[PDB]
């Protein structure tokens, strides 16, 4: 059941934008001859010393090393690049082009989607909510970098001491955008473990995490300091982390920054850190998706449609060995 | 006589501003992606049909043809 349903969506999202609605990227070689940024990763593009890759179709100006990781197709990056040029509107037109491309593949091959909602046994209101969840994987999903991230305050090792104990009570704060939170205190510590976790949003790859440890001081001093400064528990240190550094899953250690006029600090934070741009890694290797949706297909053309008589394929050539079925399910398959 | 003179001349010229002053353009291909116009000939450049090359070095935009 579970690699069923888990192929059964992913076959909807594979071919509800099939690969097919694609375009590639015609990248020139070209001298950033002025200091110029990154599309991708808006890092330093400089002279010979730092060349970029300019797309004509996407027009797109990027590293060499960033070319790649311009993900989206050139139609998608031909309207990025017009956001980075000036003109935002073209990526809310490829947004509708997403939409329409969907739209039309729908509506053109409206038996791709019947025979996946048949094969895998689904409901035509059933398939209809779980195709507006793919829908939304790719439509709400259109251009999103949405990152729910789940920030782990681990550990930290090598504390300053700023104690009432003469060691450290040191807690710490995480930030992300705005939004500011924060661990209880491990007391008495100079390598303190929290192991506590922080959700945060993030709506922008070129944010920052802020992450601050303190020691907690509860006393006539930090009741006074709380009238004149914002941070009323002696700071041990800070790291700062850009969410383009960020993906998946970590589990890091960073050493210690100043930032207050109280500080004195040393040592490292452990830091383990979610981002949920994350999406299908629970992939069964896609051959055993592809053949989950292969053997489902194959019982329904044999058995359901054809009442156990075997129809061979709208296949092409000894290449037949190639073409398992008729064109709706070859594409599904391919 | 005419050649000498010329030659001195030509030799005053040339060493004047030597060769060796000079600095050589760093072209990369680019892509107008957008219609635009050479830094040479003014003519069109625009897309893929009409790429032009961007030194890096002199920054300069121009045709292939023109570069």
């Amino acid at each position: 059941e579970e690699l069923k349903n888990h192929v059964y969506k992913k076959t909807l999202q594979a071919l509800i934008y099939p690969i097919s609605c694609t375009t590639p990227h015609n990248f020139e070689v070209w001298t950033a001859t002025t200091p110029t940024y990154c599309y991708e990763c808006e890092g330093l593009l400089w002279g010979i010393a730092r060349q970029g890759m300019r797309c004509t179709e996407c027009g797109v100006k990027c590293h060499e090393k960033c070319q790649d990781l311009l993900n989206a197709d050139c139609l998608q990056r031909a309207a990025e690049k017009s956001s980075k040029h000036g003109a935002e509107d073209r990526t809310q037109n490829i947004i509708m082009v997403l939409k329409d491309r969907m739209k039309i593949r729908e509506r053109n091959k409206p038996e791709i989607f019947e025979l996946i909602q048949e094969v895998f046994a689904v409901t035509k209101s059933a398939h209809t909510q779980q195709m507006k969840a793919v829908k939304q994987s790719v439509l709400d999903g259109t251009s999103k970098w949405s990152a729910k991230i789940s920030i782990t305050v681990v550990c930290a090792q090598g504390l300053q001491a700023k104690d009432k104990t003469g060691s450290s009570d040191p807690y710490v704060t995480v930030q992300v955008g705005k939004t500011k939170k924060r661990t209880k205190t491990i007391y008495g510590n100079l390598n303190p473990v929290w192991e506590e976790n922080f959700h945060f949003e993030c709506h922008n790859s070129s944010d920052r995490i802020k992450v601050r440890v303190w020691d907690e001081d509860d006393d006539i001093k930090s009741r006074v300091k709380q009238r004149f400064k914002r941070e009323s528990d002696d700071f041990l240190g800070q790291t700062i982390i850009e969410v383009r550094t960020l993906s998946g899953e970590m589990d890091v250690w960073y050493n210690l920054d100043k930032r207050t006029d109280k500080s004195a600090v040393s040592g490292a934070i452990r830091l383990h850190i979610s981002v949920e741009i994350k999406g299908e890694e629970k992939v069964a290797p896609y051959h055993v998706q592809y053949t989950c949706l292969h053997e489902n297909l194959f019982h329904f053309v044999t058995d359901v449609q054809n009442n156990g008589v075997v129809k061979i394929p709208d296949a092409k050539g000894d290449d037949a060995w190639k073409v398992y079925y008729d064109e709706t399910a070859q594409e599904i398959v391919d």
